[PDB]
């Protein structure tokens, strides 16, 4: 029975949301104005004599502001299309959005469900502009742009929502009729939510003359509702949605509650004394049977949101019958609150009751009744102590569960009233459809900063759409985010665009540094186990403790030998794949560069972990024990084709590895390797004499071949199970053959890295690389089109660089999710341009 | 769960109503014509080229004809806001009270009436026209003349239905769904009753133009739905209503149920290949929701009514969802039928989804499946076997419930799917709100007559509205009846104006005749309960038996004399005032003639049946035992003046009675009455000498006055419960002050009823006067003005006879309630004038 408002979104005259129209309604704002100048000129069409042809008693209305512009490119229509469509659809689905992210809901997660959409909408000002266009200014787009069920259906389409759709025109309750069926949709389980609401827009003056000519407009332009000067109503226009659900579905989803809509009812005035003349006694039983089916009694009921238009007749009709259904009943002085936004507003036609509806979520939501603004003299007409009522004069904070009513009523007698009771370091991601909308996006971020920065850190990472423009602001809590949201040329930034396939790059030598990973032992929990589980697998051969050289604690070796720095290496980029793949960055492929390998032959699934921690301890020591302190090494900023030149009468030398197209390592005698640093010195070449005493990848390594033969016999390698691009073989790794004879050519023969990134890159696809390692040392070595990802980096490695990381990854629309990591927060920014006929 | 539909009216392009609508499926007529010369030119608007600007690839419609007509008088709607009443209110209107007179529910009836009214309406095309028309053409009914919302609104309006009143726009399917929300607000108990229906009326090119551009319509103007000459659909206009009631509700009311509601589901195609493209799986989705709602399964399910338009695009979409959720399941080689009144009648828009509702109707009561007429070959997109789906291309009778599907899609992508399973003398009554309107009803009855005569009574009794311009026919059965509606000159006629009040005439002498009430004790119950009451009441005087000298039993009196002849007619005049009293005609005042004031005397409560009785007997023995033989009477053609002038010479008589301003009655020595007949004979007068022994209200009454007061002392006279105009007195008598010596004086001095019925007529505001007598003697004197109603006339004294005067009784528009006496006939003759801008 009980539903749930979870989100609300309005476009009122004065108001761009629902915190602005509630700014307005407390401070007691008005914000009827004259016609608009850029629409229809208010006195080309003005005449103070009602009986004039073709013009109006009134120049004044609620308007709101850029009826004109909509953001069709956020929706995908045509400016074409965008121009041939109502305004009242472009603001239908502008609202729809809004509203749904304000119930913290991605809308794009709507696709397919059973989501109803509920519109009121009874004006066709733009239909009048097509029509007056006359033959030919019809067009394909003509007739779904003017049909007013594609207000609703337009929703429903946009958002892939698979529930009822359909637009209800019983005039000025249409909007609190929508509800009323959504409401009965989600009895029913016909809906599990629904978008409740209505629209309407002033966009031609035939609307106002027509209004004008029935009679019920205000020469003063404003609605003296339930005061002795109600002189008639003024024309409104706006929009407002209401996302409803089940209470119980609301609570179980852990959506916010708003307001509950404890009952409602429609009925007809039936045979009133003419048509539009209202009924006493049809909108007592309305008030009645919605009182009824809210199981409500009237000392419960403390304001009704009056239809209250203003118009003579029309207000003590309704003050009677609110007398005589809720006010007698109440105890006697009492009484029972009444007013009417239309005060504040104007008659939004066709969205009044959403309107009123939206007043009231507001007022429950701020535990205050808002003053009704045009009321010096009760209306003598009204005998409001006898009825006990009471228009609430100020704005009136709310000290029992508080429950209000609403009520619209329609030029054809159709009646509706609603009861409403009272509800029962960290990423902030910010996505737009453009970099203008992301700019947009964060600007608006920053003045809502400008709270609780994970509940907004939840609301945005699982609240709102993930586009392709994003950016990432990351802080340790409110005011570090609020002001790393101003400068925000420092946010993380990035576009997600190509992405096709992911590889985890796992590097060989200069990613150590000591304390890698410390920080990061106490962060995160996925890396600390996988860290003792490496430990584990390590211990059986190492002598210390992995996590004691980590900790660096006072009886462990300090990385500065090499049995000890590769399998703290290996150790930690296992462990940093595994937090990765936490994260849901799982590689579609693994390629690594010397010692890597063994580690991307863990990650791939090809070695197990025990026989992974063999391989590296084993081939450490046998490093160690033979190649320590007799080779050298020696990073060159020059290709290898020119390097395999200069190694010309140095028989001792070799190409150790090609990381890129333009910086190559050699390897050899270090004498040699002097001897070559000082000759590139020579014509003033950059050179890097790598800080490593043996010589990888050279001829050395076969002293050690007759030992690694012997210790790495045992192995039995699998078949990957994430491909893996061998640099040693320079192509893809399928079959079991990664046993110690492959280790030994690992460390014996040339790296072919570049090969592989260009392989990877030109042909199967691979267009992000995430480097899996505690500093980066081959991202800035990848094509000029592939993306790089690092994840740690020297001395910044703790949970701040693991975000950062994170962040850079998923700004590059990689499939990170922020739940490992995890109110009334802005909505979408719309890009809206100006289309019209 | 189940909803009856307990009426339809529907108004389609070849068929005035259900039966014409059966009548063209049956036969597989196609109703599709030209564009009509009379709105807007076929030609000026056609281009085969459908880029050509402003201008139509289609000649051909489905058009309604006289849709400019509308019986404004008979809804109280003014010429001018009906000139600004868009054709689909007016429409609606007519549909409405047709469908409620289909259900034998007269709509007058229904004030008050928690009935929802639910219409699908979505072209604006007189808005189109009042746009066209530009300012000033606006004026106070131009808003409510065109809101779409007031086409349900109106209608409740002007029925007084205080239910729920809405319009939906969910495109073409609108219809179907505003027979799914009145169904759930029949599962809620939020309506009792609804009509749930939909219009389109193609009032002006711009629509035809803009669906041109579009793109659906036919270039051959025909829907050659699932055919492989598929090139579009053709537009219709057209509308219908459904009156819907809980299937509990109707069979306990005895409605008659034409078709059961088991089931509805609205969806919406959502996130579908572009808004307007319809999605299989939606469709599929509505299906298979609908039936699991209908709590059915595909084998139960014989026939879909399809959305079917003959589109390229929608046809096999269709077919391939109908497959999908229904064709297979069933069993194959056993198909489920399909067809499309599209090929009958074109596409109804948003009327589209009620015309295949009521299609469907017509088809379960006439256990028929119509043809699809544009079908030759199978459209090769869809794998109709392969499906198992048959398209119906012949009339096919339909040998277990039958059970039928309908689906209504809308270009919104809004689908609707609802389940229709097959249902679980005498006078004939005429009533209109004209002469013409009358006239008009009658030759529809003939023509109807052209049968259960009693259960057409009752329809026309119960189920029919009772205006102001009446005819009854009276007859023994169906052919009586319907000859007697040929000539129909000769039936009861009468106008219900000026009623006020009633009186109940009691005359006095000349009213008896042999036989009077024999055949009514056979005929009538009440009478022969009251004449056996009567004759309990004077059994203790009279020495016979009642009921042997009315029965004419062989030893029984013969009505000759005195003694018999007046407790007679006082048993025949109280039994007949019971019987009109049984029949709805109380009386508000009584008023007797001689011996007939007692009998009113009784009918007014002032004497108890005892005591009227031994006054009646008593009196009428005394005058067999001393006046008769003695005296005589004599009644004369002229006035009462010239009378008592007349009278002189003659001391042995006297003025009887002043009856009317025309004839008085004299009374006295039989001498001088032969005397005074003799001189208005020389005269050239009339004369009619009166058949009474006795002389009446004469001096020799005086004779029997020390007998009158001896026999009538003891009455105990009550205080009039009827007021009793006494024509002795000469006025009220509102005290109980009718003793002995009152009956002595009514018999002694004149009868002023000239002066009664002028009194009655001219003040107290008795405008009819029902004369309770087995003779009319007093009707052809009352004044020109007021009504005289007898009763029973000469050797006329059956039921016949009663059937008559109760007829001209309440064609007199007196209370009579016809049940006490007591199916596709005829609804109202509606007689429209051409109303427009």
């Amino acid at each position: 029975e009980p539903v749930a408002v979870v989100g609300i979104s309005c476009r009122v005259p004065g108001a761009r949301d629902p915190r602005e129209f509630w700014e307005l309604l407390a401070a007691g704002g008005q914000a009827v104005t004259d016609v608009p100048a850029d629409r229809w000129n208010a006195g080309d069409f003005y005449d103070p004599d009602r009986s004039a042809p073709g013009r109006s008693n009134s120049r004044w209305g609620g308007f709101i502001e850029d009826v004109d512009r909509f953001d069709a490119a956020f929706f995908g229509i045509s400016p074409r299309e965008a121009a041939e469509m109502d305004p009242q659809q472009r603001l239908a689905l502008e609202l729809g959005w809004e509203a749904l992210e304000r119930a913290g809901i991605d809308p794009s997660s709507l696709t397919g469900t059973r989501t109803g959409v509920f519109a009121g909408a009874i004006w066709d000002d733009y239909a009048t502009l097509k029509h007056r266009q006359g033959g030919a200014a019809i067009t394909p787009h003509t007739v779904t742009g003017l049909h007013r069920g594609i207000i609703a259906n337009r929703l429903s389409y946009t958002l892939g929502l698979r529930g009822p759709s359909m637009v209800v025109d019983s005039g000025q309750s249409s909007s609190l009729v929508a509800v009323h069926l959504a409401c009965e949709s989600l009895r029913r389980g016909e809906s599990e939510l629904a978008l409740a609401g209505g629209v309407s827009l002033n966009l031609v003056p035939d609307s106002i003359i027509g209004a004008s000519k029935f009679g019920g407009l205000s020469p003063d332009g404003r609605a003296y509702t339930f005061d002795a000067r109600a002189n008639g109503y003024v024309r409104g226009e706006g929009g407002g949605f209401v996302v409803l659900k089940r209470l119980s579905r609301a609570v179980a989803d852990g959506d916010p509650v708003l307001a509950v809509i404890r009952g409602s009812a429609v009925n007809n005035g039936g045979a009133a004394q003419g048509m539009t003349t209202p009924d006493a006694q049809a909108q007592e039983a309305v008030l009645r049977e919605a009182h009824e089916r809210a199981g409500t009694a009237p000392a419960d009921v403390r304001y009704v949101e009056l239809h209250g238009t203003g118009t003579p007749v029309g207000d003590p009709i309704e003050a009677a019958a609110l007398g005589a259904a809720l006010g007698t009943g109440r105890p006697a002085g009492q009484p029972l609150l009444v007013g009417s936004v239309k005060t504040n507003i104007g008659h939004l036609e066709g969205a009044a009751g959403i309107a009123g509806l939206i007043k009231a979520v507001l007022a429950v939501r701020g535990r205050a009744l808002p003053a009704s603004l045009n009321y010096e003299t009760p209306n003598p007409a009204i005998p409001f102590e006898e009825l006990n009522l009471r228009v609430n004069t100020e704005y009136l904070p709310w000290e029992q569960r508080m429950v209000v009513g609403v009520s619209s009523f329609g030029m054809g007698g159709t009646n509706a009233h609603v009861v409403l009771e009272e509800a029962p370091v960290v990423p902030w991601v910010v996505s737009a459809k453009s970099a203008a909308a992301l700019d947009a996006q964060i600007e608006r971020l920053a003045a809502f900063a400008s709270v609780d920065a994970g509940a907004v850190a939840r609301v945005l990472a699982g609240g709102r759409a993930q586009f392709e423009h994003r950016a990432v602001v990351v802080g340790s809590g409110p005011d570090d985010l609020a002001a790393a949201l101003a400068a925000p040329e420092g946010l993380v930034r990035g576009v997600a665009s190509g992405v096709g396939r992911v590889a985890f790059v796992f590097p060989g030598q200069g990613t150590q540094w000591a304390g890698m990973g410390a920080e990061l032992l106490d962060s995160s929990a996925v890396f600390a186990a996988a860290m003792a589980e490496c430990e584990a697998a390590l211990s059986p051969y190492v002598d210390w403790s992995l996590e004691a050289v980590v900790r660096q604690a006072p009886g462990a070796p300090t990385l500065e030998r090499v049995d000890v720095v590769q399998p703290v290496t290996f150790a930690v980029m296992v462990s940093l794949a595994r937090v990765w793949q936490h994260h849901g960055v799982t590689p579609q492929a693994v390629v690594g560069h010397s010692q890597g390998e063994i580690a991307a032959a863990y990650v791939a699934g090809a070695l197990s972990l025990d026989d992974a921690a063999r391989v590296v301890t084993l081939r450490s020591k046998s490093i160690a024990a033979h190649l320590a302190g007799k080779g050298g090494m020696l990073s060159l900023a020059l290709s290898e084709d020119a390097v395999l030149e200069r190694l010309a009468g140095f028989d001792g030398l070799s190409v150790a590895a090609v990381n890129g197209p333009t910086a190559t390592v050699v390897s050899g005698d270090p004498v040699q390797i002097e001897e070559l640093a000082r000759a590139c010195e020579a014509d003033g070449v950059r050179a890097r004499v790598i800080p490593v005493d043996y010589a990888s990848h050279s001829r050395q390594v076969e002293i050690i071949e007759s030992e690694l033969a012997e210790v790495l016999a045992g192995l039995s390698p699998q078949a990957p199970r994430v491909p893996f691009f061998s640099t040693l073989e320079g192509a893809w790794i399928t079959e079991p053959v990664l046993d110690g004879g492959y280790w030994y050519r690992n460390l014996r023969h040339r790296v072919g890295f570049a090969p592989a990134v260009e392989t990877l890159a030109t042909d199967e696809g691979f267009t992000h690389f995430v480097e899996v390692s505690a500093h980066p040392v081959l991202t800035m070595a990848l094509p000029g089109t592939v993306t790089g990802l690092a994840t740690l980096r020297r001395d910044n490695g703790g949970q701040d660089r693991l975000v950062a990381s994170l962040a850079e990854a998923w700004a590059n629309g990689l499939a990170v999710d922020w739940s490992p990591l995890l109110s009334d927060l802005p909505t979408y920014a719309f890009q809206t341009e100006r289309h019209w006929l």
